[PDB]
């Protein structure tokens, strides 16, 4: 790589090539307590990442498709043009907090705290979740939604008076019969260290998900293939 700008220069190089991924996330919904575990690489060149997660304390209480968002935005393809934008690799390799609240529409809501960070060369998404107020029937723990997932776009904007960046936008979960279950996301995102990051102007990331299953895999897991591309600056 080769940018005029030495800030934006310090981000690229963390992330030129493969880099390793390790997800951990400790959850309780409605006091069922679950544990994930991921692995994988991410290739921001290709804004390209492959992960796989799996559920090590048994049988995963609500729907792989409901934490995907939950389960590393630095992995995103910034365009050349838009790198001065890229809070995500700015503030790494300290990294940053990521905090969402995600209300399931006539459900329940996760509470979600994430430090992403660099532990060596591996890149460490290390999540809480909270979840409360699920019906125990509904959509999410009674398991009705379609192993699947479909393409969003996320508006980001700088959010000074933190040094950070928020976002609020709508994941659509298909539902077995047909319908959908929003699940609307708000956002937001803060530096760990004390050093300069990149306030974005707004803009948007784009996603496509592939979810999938390995064949010779018994644990309650699931295989994700995402690409995310900045976009939406001239």
């Amino acid at each position: 790589h080769h940018h005029t700008d030495p800030m934006v220069s310090k981000g690229e190089e963390l992330f030129t090539g493969v880099v390793p991924i390790l997800v951990e996330l400790d959850g309780d919904v409605n006091g069922h307590k679950f544990s994930v575990s991921g692995e994988g690489e991410g290739d921001a060149t290709y804004g390209k990442l492959t992960l796989k997660f799996i559920c090590t304390t048994g049988k995963l209480p609500v729907p792989w498709p409901t934490l995907v968002t939950t389960l590393v935005l630095c992995f995103s393809r910034y365009p050349d043009h838009m790198k001065q934008h890229d809070f995500f690799k700015s503030a790494m390799p300290e990294g940053y907090v990521q905090e969402r609240t995600i209300f399931f529409k006539d459900d329940g809501n996760y509470k979600t705290r994430a430090e992403v960070k660099f532990e060596g060369d591996t890149l460490v998404n290390r999540i809480e979740l909270k979840g409360i107020d699920f019906k125990e029937d509904g959509n999410i723990l009674g398991h009705k939604l379609e192993y699947n997932y479909n393409s969003h776009n996320l508006y980001i904007m700088a959010d000074k008076q933190k040094n950070g960046i928020k976002s609020n936008f709508k994941i659509r979960h298909n539902i077995e019969d047909g319908s959908v279950q929003l699940a609307d996301h708000y956002q937001q995102n803060t530096p760990i260290g004390d050093g300069p990051v990149l306030l974005p102007d707004n803009h948007y990331l784009s996603t496509q998900s592939k979810l999938s299953k390995d064949p010779n895999e018994k644990r309650d897991h699931m295989v994700l293939l995402e690409f995310v591309t900045a976009a939406g600056i001239t």
